[PDB]
């Protein structure tokens, strides 16, 4: 049942930028592939516990719309080894190129994107930081949901703008849940119809966290393209609802956008 | 590691293919599915022993060329559930309605076939009955390496033919296979075409007084690659060159180009 890739065979190539914990590059293990690898003498116990944890969340996933983890290594750096993704982030194409996706194109983003999510919390994942650029567009053609920090480009502002307002105020030691990550989604959602981000108004980013979590700012719904569905808007208003019990499941959520992905 | 999938989530949709060796639906299970199932509800020991087996070598492989395996069911009926691929096999297209794929495509497709034979091969897997119907070319883009069959001797290599051993496929075995693949994409066509008798095409190729025609490769096909060609179909079984030094050829041929 093993997945240790022995040392010698992985290639390190270029320098993409830096991970959850380490370094990510291009490499080359049994075609392109990408390595995220601790480039230390000696790991820490906590930073070995963080690549255990990692390597143990992504052997449980075999979904084509989760990042495909291919092996790990330990025997000169610590390195996580996934496929390499080819294109760039639902982030880049919405935010910094301005592309300029059809409809039927950004209602499929989102489906592929829920079906992940799915996914996910069916094998008790909570992703806690979903958001766009975490959605690589493989080949212009399929969502592919990582958790890469900087090796896609980084958001506006940790990452605030896809944070539920019980995750912005922090009450609990853990505010994470199903929930929290439905609302991420909700944001994406946002993103994908208004090609926008939320809050384009406010500079201020202390200001931003403060209201959102005392519920006096909620992203501006007006700014959908007329041509979104009833249906996609209005399921994009229960994800982003700000009581979280209050938030449909993922289950639901892929329902509700199938079922308007007629018409 | 566990992945049974529990029961009453799969949702069986479209019939795909019989063979009596099993039957293959188009499902729904976060997204889109394949599910081959096994029909009668008691099974046998021989087929239960299959369905571990083929659950055993599938979820040793985690490769962008290889199909992926999601997960297996037994709780009502034995069922094994994949990616489901969109678009048409590498056979269905070069036989059956007949794609004019440009030659830079055509090297991909080897390129991307051999690429997932050197990852069975790394973990020590030998494939057994590759051929261009078990490619399937995803999304016309991605080549996944399958095996939907449930025997073919226009691939089976001379020792194959032969029943030397009780076992003679080797990693030479599925090269010579691939030899085959080569063979469909740059002619267009399935070997032997000018024969109609199968007794006559094992006895012809067993005995090495039949191989494939070379000379019906397209004329724009690069002569680095009719080489490799033929060097994946030596009828002696040790003069096969193996998956890293295929890529390494195949490599360079579409660097000048
Ligand atoms: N399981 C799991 C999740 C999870 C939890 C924790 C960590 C990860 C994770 O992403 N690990 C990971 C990420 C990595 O980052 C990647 C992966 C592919 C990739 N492709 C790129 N392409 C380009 O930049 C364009 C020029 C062509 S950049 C790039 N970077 C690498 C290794 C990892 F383990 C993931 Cl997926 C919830 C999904
Ligand atoms: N790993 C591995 C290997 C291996 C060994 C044994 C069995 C398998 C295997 O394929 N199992 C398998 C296959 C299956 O057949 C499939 C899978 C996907 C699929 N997509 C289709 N698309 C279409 O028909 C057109 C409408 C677009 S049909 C279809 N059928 C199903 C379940 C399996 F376990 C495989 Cl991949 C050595 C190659």
């Amino acid at each position: 049942d093993d997945w240790e890739i022995p040392d010698g065979q992985i290639t390190v190539g270029q320098r993409i930028g830096s991970g959850s914990f380490g370094t990510v590059y291009k490499g080359k293990w049994h075609g392109d592939v990408a390595v995220k690898m601790l480039n230390v003498t000696a790991p820490t116990p906590q930073q070995l516990q963080a690549f255990k944890n990692e390597v143990g969340v992504l052997r449980k996933t075999r979904h084509v719309n989760i990042l495909l983890f291919m092996g790990y290594s330990t025997k000169p750096q610590l390195a996580i080894v996934t496929q390499w993704c080819e294109g760039s982030s639902l982030y880049h194409h919405l935010h910094i190129i301005e592309t300029k996706f059809e409809m039927i194109k950004l209602i499929d983003i989102a489906r592929q994107t829920a079906q992940g999510m799915d996914y996910l919390h069916a094998k008790s994942i909570i992703h806690r930081d979903l958001k766009s650029n975490n959605i690589f567009l493989h080949e212009d053609l399929t969502v592919k949901i990582g958790d890469f920090g900087l090796a896609t480009v980084k958001s506006r502002w940790g990452s605030i703008l896809w944070m539920a307002p019980e995750v912005i105020r922090m009450q609990d030691k853990n505010p994470y849940s199903f929930q929290s990550d439905v609302y991420a989604f909700g944001i994406v959602l946002y993103e994908l119809m208004t090609g926008q981000l939320p809050y384009s108004n406010i500079n201020n980013r202390d200001q931003i966290i403060f209201m959102v979590g005392r519920g006096y700012l909620s992203p501006d719904l007006s700014k959908v393209r007329s041509n979104c569905p009833k249906a996609m808007k209005r399921l994009m208003a229960e994800c982003l609802k700000k009581k979280r019990d209050e938030r449909p499941l993922f289950p639901q959520i892929l329902a509700s956008i199938e079922l308007l992905a007629r018409s």
